[PDB]
């Protein structure tokens, strides 16, 4: 009995949004998985979507795999460089390619974000069956603005570009809502499976990523729930994180840093609309969880769930971006949205609204961590994760053992009884995994998969981190940080509040050495 796999990825879901991670959002299906399984409080991704996904499916660093930066930010000084191709590339072999070789039915419904051309599709990279959004985002209902020269760059880069296998779709199914479509499709594939062989089911939702949109009936259930604002929410989340044992009672949360007005400085109409966006966000997360529950309910009724290794994670920190703030060259976003969408209060959450919830709502969900998505601080890279598989010894608990997204490919190969092919595959030199199999740790033979000498690097958008054991050095450039290395003891200071660069210069110098090894071994160009 080799197990099935179900790998579910939420897009920009915050650490404490789910019930079992301290949240007020109704997420019964994930809660059941989480509490029965093992909740990870020290699991890490990259600081953005496509780099994480590249890592999840290869077991190595994103700077090797083709996503050295995000496809959308490829300049002339990076384009051409090895591992900056903007898609999953020729120097790695993807997890599903390997499982498919070894008998698995490879099934996917969700966001891809690992390439847009036929040769880069889930179908080209080892999925037998796939229903996929190829870009990093799109309107959840398939409502499209006009595409021409006057269109903001962020919109141009996020069309509703869907493929099913090799067919680039002409229209979308009737009543399309991304999360429901992905649920419908994976369920179709699972119902149509060869019941006698195992599956690798990949369910990368695009919820709860902007634009924030969800069925009215679900939005209505959160009416008034967020009227006290993101700081009142953050305080709630912190108290619950402590009560549940996910964060230690004495942890000091990092201060909230945002350039927007705080809740109490907002006019009544601005508040109502910002609260409505968080309600919509909450609805997206509940609807995602509902779709996950349809998938899981079917597996359970088939007698397969207990023999399915279930991994759930978010792909990066909660999204605190202000889309209007980035001097993305080209046409003005807000002015465009003003002419083509309706963001009045009663419309927010529909197909022809386009909202994001901004930095303070995001910091409520990353707390006690510092900042949010696209930073290399813990806010942007520490994400919620659960593993549910009853054969493992470590279930029903909260673990603070360090782990990364690079661990997942090796863990799953290990469980499938498939050896990584080493340095060659299909007549081509390839990278080997930098992660480590969780199986020792999760079977109870070891206390963790890594130890005090494990070294890990992150690098994206000009930011850096390097970690050894619990010691982490961070580099944030201007204007969002001091453009120097700061040193943190994550065991004592999970908030990354107390810079120890002057107190422990030897420790810092050691980490800077590791940082350079990282740069040279993964091919970081900054
Ligand atoms: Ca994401
Ligand atoms: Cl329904
Ligand atoms: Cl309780
Ligand atoms: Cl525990």
């Amino acid at each position: 009995k080799r197990p099935n796999f179900l790998v579910i990825v939420a897009d920009d879901l915050g650490f404490s949004d789910i019930g079992a991670f301290g949240g007020e959002i109704a997420t019964p299906n994930l809660d059941a998985l989480a509490i029965a399984g093992l909740r990870l409080t020290d699991f890490h991704t990259a600081s953005a979507a496509s780099p994480t996904r590249s890592m999840l499916l290869t077991g190595t660093d994103h700077h090797i795999a083709g996503l050295g930066t995000v496809a959308e930010a490829l300049t002339p000084e990076l384009e051409g460089k090895p591992g900056y191709e903007g898609h999953l590339n020729e120097r790695v072999v993807a997890l599903p390619e390997l499982l498919r070789e070894a008998g698995y039915q490879t099934l996917m419904a969700g966001k891809w974000h690992l390439g847009l051309k036929p040769e880069q599709t889930p179908h080209a990279r080892g999925f037998e069956r796939s229903f996929s959004l190829l870009p990093g985002a799109a309107n959840h209902y398939g409502f499209e603005p006009p595409y021409d020269e006057s269109t903001p760059r962020i919109l141009k880069g996020t069309p509703a570009l869907y493929v099913e296998d090799e067919r680039y779709l002409d229209t979308l199914p009737e009543g399309f809502y991304s999360s429901d479509a992905f649920g419908d499709k994976l369920l179709q594939y699972l119902k149509e499976r060869d019941q006698s062989r195992p599956f690798f089911a990949y369910l990368p939702f695009s919820a709860p990523h902007w634009p924030l949109q969800a069925p009215r009936e679900i939005v209505e259930k959160y009416r008034g729930r967020y009227d006290a604002g993101p700081e009142a929410l953050r305080q709630e989340r912190l108290a619950r994180l402590k009560e549940l044992g996910l964060v230690e009672a004495d942890v000091e949360a990092h201060p909230v840093l945002a350039l927007t007005r705080e809740w109490e400085a907002l006019e009544d109409e601005e508040r109502a609309k910002s609260a409505r966006a968080m309600e919509v966000y909450a609805a997206m997360v509940e609807r995602m969880d509902w779709n996950i529950g349809r998938v899981v309910d079917y597996l359970r009724r088939q007698g397969e769930l207990d023999n399915t290794f279930v991994l759930f994670m978010s792909d990066n920190g909660a999204e605190g971006a202000l889309l209007e703030a980035f001097p993305k060259f080209g046409p003005d976003l807000l002015d465009f949205l003003d002419r083509h969408y309706d963001n009045s209060l009663e419309n927010i959450g529909s197909a022809n609204s386009y909202v994001w919830y901004g930095p303070r709502w995001a910091q409520a969900a990353t707390a006690p961590s510092r900042l949010y998505k696209a930073f290399t601080t813990q806010g942007g890279i520490r994400v919620p994760a659960l593993v549910r598989y009853p054969r493992l010894s470590r279930q029903g608990a909260i673990s603070h053992a360090f782990a990364t997204v690079m661990d997942v490919t090796p863990t799953l190969l290990d469980l499938a009884g498939v050896r990584h092919p080493g340095k060659r595959w299909r007549g081509r030199e390839i990278a080997e995994p930098r992660g480590r199999s969780w199986l020792g740790w999760l079977s109870g033979e070891t206390e963790a998969a890594h130890d005090e000498n494990t070294v890990t690097g992150w690098g994206l958008f000009g930011m850096r981190a390097i970690r050894q054991g619990d010691w982490k050095a961070v580099y944030l450039p201007a204007p969002v940080g001091p453009a120097t290395w700061q040193l943190y003891d994550l065991a004592r200071d999970p908030g990354e509040i107390h810079d120890l660069a002057d107190s422990q210069p030897g420790k810092l110098a050691e980490l800077i050495e590791h940082w350079k090894r990282y740069v040279s071994d993964t091919g970081v160009v900054e």
